[PDB]
């Protein structure tokens, strides 16, 4: 079978795209750990096999025949033309190259079809938007969807490794030192690449990535975005609130949905149950919901809170969560590549369609 | 038959040698792709076959018959002696060997004659100078040539595969994202050789190649010279504006020129129509002129709005359509090559 | 304080109109927008106020001091004659009067003195020959003018809003759809009123305007007329070809002369650099030329690659670019409206110059 | 008069620091040394006076009016919020400080002016930026400043006392006892904090201070940073590479910058001259030109091998040279403290946390 890349093995993202390739239906020969200058000559284990971790440069992807990226925007918008030039199909988690029309942004269950069209490059679309597309998906299939309004509850680990430490550490500052959470030091939340840095611990930040000139920030817009693209509609109106909570991984979203048709809620249910990737749990009598902290290390998206809106007909509510490193990272990732295997697109592309430095 | 070689076959040039080659009369038995090491190892059609791209070096020339350059005045600087060396004959398209005296500059249709005197190298002119002379030819040959005014409206895809990468994601950018054209980064165009690049993406940049000592580009003082060559008539005023605009392929012209003596429109549209390699695209009452998208895929020089000026007697103006990734380039380069063929001049 | 009325306030010029008085040194009391019925009766606002627009009929300018028209020929035929009766100073943007000698042809700052004559109508040109003669007033002044060779690179905006968004949506399709430029569907370019249209993304139509008798076009024979008007000098010989481009604003002009005198090409930039409207960006040492990108947005008109002929001792080449909305429309009716103003020149006329249709 | 304390009196920059301010304008009622518990107790003269080094903590400044922190950067970080809590004027010498908009950076022959707007702490910039300021500021004046790229050549004194010591035995063990210089044993240059030791003895190491994320190190970046803070530009282009050489003290710069409008060098030359702080010593006809040996215990910034770029239309090459431990250092920071008295500015302000 295949050479397989991993570039930002050492990350949150990588461990986790580690570990769903030890369990891939993916025909692995050989796995190449790729990471910076720093992690470079460290080693890191797949299966029993031990794996020293390469530098990542423009002329190590020779032999590859899948990269899967995960080392953040910039390394990809550096790295992954490189790759393609040398013939690997690349799968990238960052959002670089989302919007680039020559490049399919999919959820495998949601629209494996853009995938034959490919150019080299694919796109793992932005983990919130992932689970929702999951979630809805089975509504639209049936009774259309008119709008979308999400809140989401994200967890820190989609922020990266660093975010994760930084949390932990804050948390332990406040709890066992007796610090006041206003007089904790951020360096990282709630975006790395922004001025100002604000404390997590016992916060509810609302700015995930930074602003755009409309007063959304970047992740809201990923969802308006990305939602019209995955689906392919452009008259399906989307508007996001994201916000920063405290919880490690597993991101979860407050949905509302008007659909086309009136949907009964049952219907709803069994709709969102029968879809692949998504499991109903709902059975309020026995309060059963989607949690966070149930939700991580599922390669499932989990559903409930189903419930019609109070005066809009055609309205439905609903709670939805996923492990964002999984589902929305590194499992859509490694479900890409295996359909990619399984439907003969793992080859070179002989027209280079993106521009290097 | 021959061992060919493609140099800079990866190109947006080479791409079009390929497809030219596939359909010519060229007797092929061999056939050889050469580029950079980041493209060795990696596959290419040739009809049904699969070629493996080999890297330029020194070496790589022996057994070669007839090589076709499509990669850098630097590269064909390089290479170019040690291929004829090992005994090629070298079709080069790119300016390092322009206005070298022992090398022939040729347009097949205006001085195939050129060739027969070539010592090993045989200079493939600039696109937007081939094009002017293929329209330009026919009207000299009967009423003469004084002067050419040229204004050049050129195609991104003449500085590159990387120029229609940058033009396409420019765009992109303010269609999709909603940027505002001077505030987009450029890093090739209007020259990757010179210290700063603009926005090509809803504008028209007045340079092509760097500028020369006397404020005209490298661009127009090829038009000017490389007409002067291949006409081989110095006594022509030749003077130019070169200009990129957001075309993907093919480049137009606005041309005007002063004959020796009064050429009658219809006689002019007429010696056009007759000659090789031009198309008479002119009926102004049914819409009818060349445009770039109607050019691109096409061997032809596409010429029309022909009419004669307001005011000076010997005066005419016109519109002059070509590909210039094909007459421009591979298809008058492949052109060349079976010339050479036929002339008995590849040894 | 005046009342002014802007008559295709709607249209891509009218809403530049809008711009340039919000700005203007012009005394206001009431400003009035017409239009067509397809919109009169929606509102559209002048500062912070909210104007209803009106539609334009004969009896619509009781009261107005001083009429802009940008609303197309035939609504300036049908409805400036009657503004004119009704004691209007009119300002009209379109071809319609340009060559009827009982009205001004004025580019302020080349003819301003041919505003003192007029009749109740004064023309603003064609936006090419606006900023060619911005451009080459100055030469003529000190070295003459015996002919004008020119080739243009024009925007789509000089064709109208519809055609604005034909482009857009063109250059969509083929960017994002992979539509092949030859399979596009034109409905407007490259003349709106003509039997056959032709894709605009990426080519360059050799057509504006229809075709006249001398298998020149309108647009080209504008440049050539308006020119011996303008400078009043039937002896400079001018020919034009008229070429659109996929740029949204601002046209660019190739523009070879040939001087009476031998105009030295550091005095002509002196000339030039000094010459009020006029802009002199000319440092090819450090690659400085006007570009249509940067003269969006701005009142001044852009001149360089200035460079003597290679052959003809008194041919000069240069690079003309404007924006078309602006001083090639928009900004010049406003500074004729505002030297009006300055000369007591806006006041009703006497005997009526013009037919009513 | 004041109540002064010197930080990090016994260390190679404290020792000048006292030399400044016993030639010093500041008037001076009362001393005080103040470094670690192990300095604590021991004495130093202030002129012909003794005085006990104190341990500096916490509580130690009150009644201070002010205090020149050369102490290492964690130092100022820790008592300097304290200090200027305690209602002191604080002049810091370490880099702690230097990019935050709270504090003027200042030279005080360039940017003086900034001293009025200060909340407590001046910091004195990078010795290198500083004398390369001083010989440009006036060049800038007249004809402006597009770009720099400076070369630097740096004694070891820089890099403190220790650096001055491991200098003379590693040359002494060479010299000596016929050590191969690649056979020597370092453990303070090229950085103290940084992993790897190298030897200076008969070496040009290119490194100053760690490595930051884009592969210059932080004394580079120092120079690009401190010089668009001082001058008040970010559009001017500075780019550097900082070498530690075998010299013991003043700091040598080969300059290169290209100005906005072209510069006569008769001219550049005369404006140089005229610039205070700054000598012109420039004739190349009897080999004049600035050297680290003649510029060691002097106040002043030679410039010399002043001559335009052989090809560049506004390029101008220069070699400036300071002694690190004065213009780099104290005498830069009892220039700010005479400024601040003599503009009324030594008086008590609260921006900066306690540790
Ligand atoms: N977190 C999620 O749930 C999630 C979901 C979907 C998409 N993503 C995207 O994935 C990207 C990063 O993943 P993360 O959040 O897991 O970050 P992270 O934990 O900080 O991990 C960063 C990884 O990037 C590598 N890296 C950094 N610079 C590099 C370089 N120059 N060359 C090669 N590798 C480099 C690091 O390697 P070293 O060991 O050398 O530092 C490390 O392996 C981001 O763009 C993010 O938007 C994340
Ligand atoms: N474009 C036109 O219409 C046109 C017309 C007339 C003349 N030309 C001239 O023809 C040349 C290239 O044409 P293009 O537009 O096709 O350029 P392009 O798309 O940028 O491609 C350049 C080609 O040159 C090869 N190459 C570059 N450097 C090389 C090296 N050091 N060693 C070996 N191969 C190298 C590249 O190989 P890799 O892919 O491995 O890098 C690639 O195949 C230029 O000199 C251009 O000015 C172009
Ligand atoms: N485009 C340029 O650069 C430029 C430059 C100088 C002069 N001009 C002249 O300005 C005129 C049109 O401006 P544009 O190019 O900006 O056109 P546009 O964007 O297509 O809009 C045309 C305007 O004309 C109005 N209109 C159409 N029919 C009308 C009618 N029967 N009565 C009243 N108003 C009517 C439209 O109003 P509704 O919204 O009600 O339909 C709209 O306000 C043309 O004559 C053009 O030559 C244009
Ligand atoms: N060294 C230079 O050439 C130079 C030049 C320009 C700017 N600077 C800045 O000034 C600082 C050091 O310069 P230097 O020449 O004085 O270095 P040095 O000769 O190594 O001496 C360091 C001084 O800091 C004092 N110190 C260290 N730890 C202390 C503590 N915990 N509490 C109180 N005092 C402490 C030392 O006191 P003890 O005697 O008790 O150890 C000593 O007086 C550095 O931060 C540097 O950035 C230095
Ligand atoms: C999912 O893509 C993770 C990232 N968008 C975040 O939560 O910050
Ligand atoms: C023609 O030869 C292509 C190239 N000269 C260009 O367009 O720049
Ligand atoms: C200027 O008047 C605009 C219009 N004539 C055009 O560009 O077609
Ligand atoms: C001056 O600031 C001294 C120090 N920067 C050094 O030489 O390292």
């Amino acid at each position: 079978g295949y050479t397989v890349a991993v570039v930002g093995a050492t990350g949150a993202v990588g461990a986790q795209m580690i570990k769903m390739l030890e369990e891939s239906t993916l025909p692995i020969d050989k796995i190449r750990y790729l990471a910076s200058a720093r992690s470079a000559g460290k080693s890191l284990k797949f299966k029993d096999q031990d794996i020293t971790i390469e530098e990542t440069t423009e002329t190590a992807f020779e032999g590859v025949d899948i990269a899967l990226f995960s080392a953040g925007s910039s390394t990809s918008a550096k790295y992954a033309p490189y790759a393609v030039k040398a013939g690997v199909v690349v799968v990238d988690n960052t959002s670089y190259f989302r919007q680039n029309p020559d490049v399919p942004l999919v959820v495998p269950e949601v629209n494996a079809h853009a995938l034959d069209a490919h150019n080299g490059i694919i796109a793992c679309p932005n983990c919130s938007t992932i689970q929702m597309m999951v979630a809805l998906e089975p509504v639209r299939q049936k009774w259309g969807l008119d709008r979308i309004i999400v809140s989401t509850y994200q967890a820190v680990s989609g922020a990266g490794m660093g975010a994760i430490l930084e949390t932990q550490r804050e948390l332990r500052e406040v709890l066992n030192d007796g610090v006041k959470p206003c007089d904790l030091h951020a360096e990282i939340l709630p975006s790395g690449g922004d001025k100002k840095h604000y404390p997590i611990a016992f916060n509810a930040l609302p700015q995930i990535d930074v602003f755009t000139d409309n007063d959304y920030t970047y992740e809201e817009m990923k969802m308006t975005k990305e939602t019209k693209k995955i689906m392919e509609d452009d008259s399906i109106a989307v508007s996001a609130t994201c916000v920063r909570i405290p919880v490690l991984s597993a991101h979860s979203e407050s949905v509302y949905i008007e659909t086309k048709e009136v949907a009964p809620i049952e219907e709803v249910k069994a709709a969102i149950a029968a879809f692949p990737g998504a499991v109903l749990e709902d059975d309020v009598a026995h309060q059963i919901y989607p949690q966070a902290i149930n939700a991580v290390g599922s390669r499932d998206t989990f559903v409930g809170r189903i419930r019609k809106d109070l005066d809009a007909e055609k309205g439905i509510h609903m709670w939805v969560v996923s492990d964002n490193l999984l589902k929305g990272a590194a499992w859509n990732s490694v479900q890409i590549a295996e359909t990619l295997h399984e439907r003969g697109l793992v080859r070179p592309t002989a027209e280079l369609k993106f521009e290097l430095k």
